[PDB]
């Protein structure tokens, strides 16, 4: 673990900060063709940060053009693979040296705290890095039993002109888990982060040219969802599209795939994940300390995070009074206090939405157990709603905030039922003491992950992605991350 | 290699056969709920076979809703894998005791030769089956290393109900290519079939009951495009379709997708495959036989079929002297002759798009070099036009038909930016003496499979599937089949 | 389950048989050179059943020379995978249309009961090798990430002639785990069974022939160890042997290749298997079932056998209980009897080694909890001695017989530390209700296989082999397998 | 390519040189218990370097016991492979930083060319330990198909405290070919290196321990073969050895094994190595120049080196010609002037074996067609000698010197026979413009490694290893070199 500054020498370095604002493009920044601007501001003071140039389907043309020149060229694409993990490994190095800066960086432009910033975000967005430069040279392709007439190998080759499209609740990690593995796979790329979170993706470009990586292998496209993401996934030479987002957006790619070239469209979208505790665990406190951390860390803007607690009945009322317990060392506010775990939503907009479902939980008359409260107009409170039943709107609904619903249940059969229960499929945690109960819990529900008597998504080498709703086509993290930037290839040579 | 019948005998087997006219559904036969049919017709003849069953969004609920349930109780998916590949077996037994009956059947309903069909297309379909029957206990998942404090596995699982959306060139086969790795990966699977050619697909499903496959794990809804496959597709409880034919009809799927419940799919679509013949070759008449036989097996109703031929100057003539030889051991004919290597056409309207791309050549002024004639409205010969050049629409469209545009090049460069230059990628052959030229031709072709020094689609441990818009997701045979129809599981287990 | 006969009618089939005699090599059955035989008896009624060539180093020449052309001609090397995979599974079929023949022979000369030899012994032979016809054709060697400039392979290709040395607690399932990897690779092989227990061996090479393994492919010289065994290990022309039996034995092994032409040697030799009970487990009366099947499934004539029941000391008595109501159930005596679960020890010299250590349980004033006695010179009664010490020598050699020892303990830290006081590490099973204690007890026990909640050695796609003193080099059975029996070959071609 | 120093600037490195002397032993320097020393000596001068500590069987003792408690409380194998990973970044990032003096002290006691030491060794031996510690963390083990009633994973566990024997010829390189995957997989490693070639070992160790390896993980016990080599051997709690050396002593080993514990042996030996020139190559000066580099790289000390030139009549003259202009570029001399490709032989002993060969060649009467002299009792002239015929001494033993024999063919059948004829496999090249002829040789030489239209031994993720009586049990380099040091185990857990 990294020391912490104080909150003071925080700001200071935010003081001192020359953000960037224009597209990366081509080896290095450039205005939007149109020259438009859209406004970037810290969502836990209001201010203004940078005036970021507002791209549209022109200048996404334009970083499809570099991109396919340089995938063509070979520039990036015929260096050996140990060559393209040398300087993936490079650039990873200098995220290291940037490292307090990128921290603030991403903390203003998200709300995110400081804290996770430098001892989460960052760190794990150097390992993503890290790893997957160093499995490119690690990997094997095949050769088939065909016998002694012929040679026949089973292969994979870069796709292509890769687009990137992010969401904004983890802005470096998700870079960075798109960008290893399509940039190790010899791809250029084409990035368009959330507006909401331009800033730290654009450093991230600028400090891939001072690494080595070749003009127009990995571009940044700021913009907005419709001005410049639709022409990305439409774009005819696009040959793959990565998104990360809402199921309602992903969707949207699929029809612009269809619509266009027939590039390949991996998803990874939201979930209403459960966390599924029995009677029979041997720590109650110990459970609750990975409840609480899978429903609230990152302020619930996670993917992966506990939304339906799904308790037996006889554990329902210890385990909540030692839910509670630990939320006394759960502190909210200035995103550059480092005493925060817990800072800013991220936009006025979402925190109506994550508002709205508090609003919901009162309609439907639901005992409000813990939370509840609202400050600044951009900080929710961790909450926890009890006897909550599959019908309600916060049971099925993904919320995207610190939101924690309470079911019972008796048995567990009637648990995996409802853990079931949702068109979801992302990621689960069960708790339970007995090797029968924990392998039913982990071969029964149905999501891409499934942590047992703790918390979390696994590590740089186990995939991550959905069942059913929750994803579509593909993985991130692991090797199989390298699938959805390669095609396969038989080369059948005769020998007879 | 088995033994031919007479012209006479054949015809006594389809004068006795049942022929199979009901969805086959939840382990036995049943009419559609509106009780509509459509003809199946034989096309050499204009014979009707049968009245078949005309499925519509009803009962393609009928049959998702028995493979949901069937999936559900797990009394096909909880069978080990050997159990599975036990019945799998016993299918491909059954078919092989059927083959004569089978075989003619494919015949009468497709217009595909009744000797291809008794000696490729039967014993493709069944050493399919037996393929993918037999990996199933073969296959290995993952442990990741993730250390001590932890047990991680990474596992896959059955995706679910799967739609599988046949054409109508290879009936059987397609079949086999889809049902064998998704039947043995434990899924439930409903087929919606050509409506050219579904009478096959019904018998396999009944003979798939006779060997032990559950009920409800294998249907087979027939009827239209829009009025079986597009429910099918939208349908919220299918998780997932594969789909084999024209890029137009693929791309619906993806809305269907979009619009419905963000089901995977998998395209297998069309092609216009390259041929590129260097001046090196060691055996010019060998050359011209693969060639031959990539441009006209099965009437060039193939996807794989090598449609553009890419030959050095300095050995076109040559070459095209040889082929011109080869194609007089090609007759052609009454698709129950046994003498015969080519037979009718599928249907009327097709027959229609493959004469206008005849007229399109004389249209152009092209030199038609062999061939060119058509029989009865449903025969065309083997046709070999040469000077095309890459702007002509014979170079650029599948016509999916026995005809062969000839290109010259003078350059290795040459041959192989004329061999990419198409929105297509499924296949490509390549034919030269030098070990430099082989890897040459072998790496910068972009196409999912290369043949050198031969003509082919590899064997069933190799994967195939296109790259660009000649398909989307996946690939058909090998081990590679089964990512289509299984989900990858990190079950991440806590032992700290 | 196939249905069992009556006494009579095995009886009646055993009076029918034709026993073979000779050698096999070549092709065909061939007397020893030197003319000379030795009696094989059935161990249970001390009748002659034949004279059976007694070979040495001159026959051991004439088999490997045979196996050494057939290799080097490619007459089966050369076939396809699926080629070679077609004709394993035509032996199979033979074995299976001989399955009560060859389990009555087994019987015979062996002493095992003949309704194991019919229900698990046969049709655990027929399965391995059909497992292992099937998976040659589903293995893919690799291709290595070394860039544009070369093409590198990483493949297998077959060792050479492979000598396979056998026991007798498992003659025919012995065999069929070893030729099933080597035959499938593409070996030739020369086998050296027990010379308790060759007749069936013979048989299955005989029947391997009309299955049309050529002939050299699949030889089997029978004879003593130092006069058959030792020459063959020898032998500079054989390029790997494969050893099950003593690890006294098999360390003769290492000096043979040490002492010639440094052929590769894989040993998997003994065992001192714990099981280990804890007292959080669900259900007693099952543990007790798995215990005593472990301990005395074939009269404990198993490498795999559970020999030290390791006992949380809470539970000991409550489970010593239940392990003596399960034992009633075990009915000893005349082989051909199908009512026996247990028959007669393999000769009377391993009688006398058994039966040594019930005098040393004596000797050592240990509680014969259980059994103690003897019949017939040739049968022991399952006994449990309890109270043994790590320091007896009941603990700590392997007894090959019906002999359990019973050894207390306090906490798991104790229970993990007696496991694993051994020299050995083949088996080990764990009994407990605790994923805590399951995942402590799979992980730290030093053995080759552990079983949790239930005995056994896995299945076909599981490996099985020693740590430490249990075994060296390599694993029977799973796609592991084949590594005993190929090369890797690295195949670099340049391409700059 | 880093920048080589002044022969002057090299001697000033090495008169300042604190050089190790003393045994490393759990964490730190100590010497011998006896007391004992012997001479380090520069083999090109006789200058004494240091007395390094002659350790015995006592010594080995310690070194054992240390490595086994590190193993038992898991110091190492219980962080994660990712820290593991990162510990042996460190190491390798402090032998980058000593590259300098690393590569003089490693031309100093073996007589290996600062140049080659400085540009090839050092920078090898540091890629070789960064791609196995990468590697640890890319490493994935399996699940088996075996149903829904269990869950059985297959993983790799350290096999334990692993004995390392290495030769002379490549002290720095091929002290990580073993350490770097066996310290990866977690194993304690005690390493025996040659004792003309101890002290970069003893550096690296301290190196190790700066870079926080733990005590007792990587020791270095210098001394004699039977000293100290033998008792490792032997010892009863070194779990494996792998050794790289003379066949002759890598076949005590076995017996070693056999008369201890069992330990698993891996042996790494000498090889005949052919280089094959067909008639249709299409560059005979850069053949040319593969050969001679295949030939005299570390003036032939080398276990891949091309020691059989086998040549097709057609070329041979116009080859030899070639070879001999390629050889002006080869100079020979004092180890630390940079303008040296070749150095002094490793020792007076080694000399007097190469130097017998040279008269054998006269003995033999055979033409010598290059070289054949030598300088100062030391230095050998890169030699080549015509027409050796496969009956010729100097075509069948391992000379391990710069002595290149030549053999003519005429047809590719025959080159392949030659290429055969030797009891080694370690490595084989073969050049040819023919893509029949390169599969041809490719497959049919029976060798680890056949690089086709190159020399070499492949790279970091290819595996190098012997067939036949070079080999014995394993491959060094590649994700191959992990099955080395671990132990399969199959984990079955019952969920019936
Ligand atoms: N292919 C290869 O990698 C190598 C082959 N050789 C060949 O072997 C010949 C002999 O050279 P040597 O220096 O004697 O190599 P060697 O095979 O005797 O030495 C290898 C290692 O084994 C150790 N050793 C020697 N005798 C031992 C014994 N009785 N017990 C245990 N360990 C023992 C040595 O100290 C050294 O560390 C060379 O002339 C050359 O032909 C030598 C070096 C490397
Ligand atoms: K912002
Ligand atoms: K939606
Ligand atoms: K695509
Ligand atoms: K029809
Ligand atoms: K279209
Ligand atoms: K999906
Ligand atoms: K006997
Ligand atoms: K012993
Ligand atoms: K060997
Ligand atoms: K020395
Ligand atoms: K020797
Ligand atoms: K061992």
């Amino acid at each position: 673990m990294t020391e912490l500054l104080s909150r003071e020498e925080y700001a200071a370095i935010a003081a001192t900060l020359d953000l960037p604002q224009r597209a990366f493009i081509d080896g290095g920044f450039r205005d939007a063709c149109g020259g438009r601007t859209f406004a970037s501001t810290n969502p836990a003071t209001g201010e203004l940060l940078a005036q970021v140039a507002a791209c549209d389907a022109e200048d996404v043309g334009h970083a499809v053009a570099s991109a396919r020149r340089a995938f063509e060229d070979g520039r990036w694409r015929s260096r050996t693979p140990a060559e393209r993990k040398a300087a993936l490994l490079r650039l990873a190095e200098l995220l290291e040296e940037h490292l307090l800066e990128l921290a603030v960086m991403e903390s203003l432009d998200s709300g995110k705290p400081i804290r996770e910033c430098q001892h989460t975000d960052l760190p794990e967005t150097i390992n993503t890095l890290r790893w997957h430069a160093e499995l490119i040279d690690k990997i094997y392709d095949s050769t088939a039993p065909v016998g002694s007439a012929a040679l026949a190998m089973v292969v994979r080759e870069p796709i292509g002109v890769v687009g990137l499209v992010l969401p904004w609740n983890f802005p470096l990690l998700m870079l960075a888990w798109k960008i290893g593995p399509a940039l190790a796979a010899g791809c250029s790329v084409v990035v368009k982060p959330a507006p909401e979170t331009s800033l730290t993706a654009l450093r991230v470009a600028e400090l891939a040219s001072q690494a080595g990586i070749p003009a127009g292998v990995f571009n940044v496209v700021p913009g907005g969802g419709r001005e410049a993401g639709e022409p990305l996934g439409r774009h005819p030479d696009v040959a793959m599209v990565s998104f990360t987002g809402s199921t309602a957006t992903g969707r949207l790619f699929l029809k612009y795939a269809a619509e266009s070239n027939l590039k390949r469209v991996v998803l990874e979208c939201g979930g209403k994940n459960p966390a599924v505790v029995m009677n029979d665990v041997e720590d109650l406190d110990l459970v609750a300390q990975h409840v609480v951390n899978g429903a609230f860390w990152n302020m619930g803007e996670n993917c992966s995070a506990s939304s339906r607690l799904i308790v037996h009945a006889e554990v329902r009322e210890a385990l909540l009074e030692r839910i509670g317990a630990q939320l006394r060392e759960w502190r909210m506010g200035d995103p550059l206090d480092p005493r925060n775990r817990l800072g800013a939503l991220v936009s006025p907009a979402h925190f109506e939405k994550v508002r709205a479902y508090l609003d919901q939980a009162r309609t439907e008359r639901l005992a409000v157990r813990f939370g509840g409260a609202t400050e600044a107009g951009i900080f929710v409170e961790p909450t926890v709603v009890d006897g909550v039943s599959p019908h309600s709107r916060l049971f099925r609904e993904e919320i995207f905030g610190p939101l924690l619903s309470v079911t019972s249940f008796d048995d567990i059969d009637e648990a995996i039922a409802l853990a079931n229960d949702t068109v979801y499929g992302l990621a689960a945690s069960a708790y339970t003491g007995s090797l029968r109960h924990a392998l039913r819990l982990s071969r029964e529900i149905r999501a891409g992950i499934v942590t047992v008597n703790c918390f979390g998504e696994g590590d740089a080498s186990t995939p991550f992605g959905g069942y059913k709703e929750s994803g579509f086509g593909g993985r991130d993290k692991s090797v199989w991350a390298h699938d959805q930037y390669t095609e396969l290839k038989t080369i059948w040579i005769d020998a007879s």
